[PDB]
């Protein structure tokens, strides 16, 4: 991705507390298709961290249970873009969020081939209204999505 | 679905040979979501018969392996409704076709509870126009799909 297409401004306290995945599209079908691919993830809660990095809550399956995972997203000279520092490393690229209702992030494998990317549109609460739905749309417009999957 | 959704003047003997599933859709994630799933099939080639009844050649992925499947999907009363006469009963619909480039149809499942319909893209050869992704992208914005997949 390139730097312009991430967030401006970001203040990644806002971002803090309980989130909900809504919606998810990945560049190759086979990051997001059964339940145990590494990057089908839900996000639970973001919690910054005072120093600036941004420590994940996340659910995954992992053989019929629903398992929590915690992984440390950190800070990098690019503001909006996060390195998870391990074995196999991942960025996480803030894309946009009004703080308030939606956030739109994606998860890219650089040590693969070309471009795997998956990105997710994340909500608050899930309320009845699809702004985040029409903005996460929008921002994948430029992307190749693969598969795209919503929730219910 | 309704009558109006399906093919008007659909000559079943011009759809006969050939096909590759190119795109994918459902109305519920489980429908489509690991290689397993019931509905997750690639049309392979489609036979009409001489009776006015279509012959479908699918593969489907099972164990590991990718195995051969022959359904038989028999006319009814309404044209471009086809019905599989299993102990699971589906329908098959064809929404439309240009028969020589490509064919948009979808398979649904009365017996479960509200509307699970799977829809798929075909086309005749792996050609480079996206002509039929937009139809199929037209085609699918009355319904509520919940997971899209896009073959390379």
């Amino acid at each position: 991705l390139i730097v312009t297409q991430t967030m401006k401004g970001l203040d990644i306290q806002k971002v803090a507390g309980t989130w909900y995945s809504l919606a998810m599209a990945a560049s190759d079908i086979s990051l997001l298709d059964a339940q145990s691919a590494p990057l089908r993830v839900y996000v639970e809660e973001l919690k910054p961290t005072p120093e600036g990095d941004l420590e994940i809550l996340l659910q995954k399956w992992e053989n019929g249970e629903c398992a929590q995972k915690k992984i440390i997203a950190e800070k990098t000279k690019i503001p909006a873009v996060f390195k998870i520092d391990a074995l196999n490393e991942n960025k996480v690229l803030v894309l946009d969020t009004d703080y308030k209702k939606y956030l739109l992030f994606c998860m890219e494998n650089s040590a693969e081939p070309e471009q795997s990317l998956a990105c997710q549109c994340l909500v608050r609460t899930p309320e009845v209204d699809d702004e985040a739905l029409e903005k996460f749309d929008k921002a994948l417009k430029a992307l190749p999505m693969h598969i795209r999957l919503s929730f219910n």
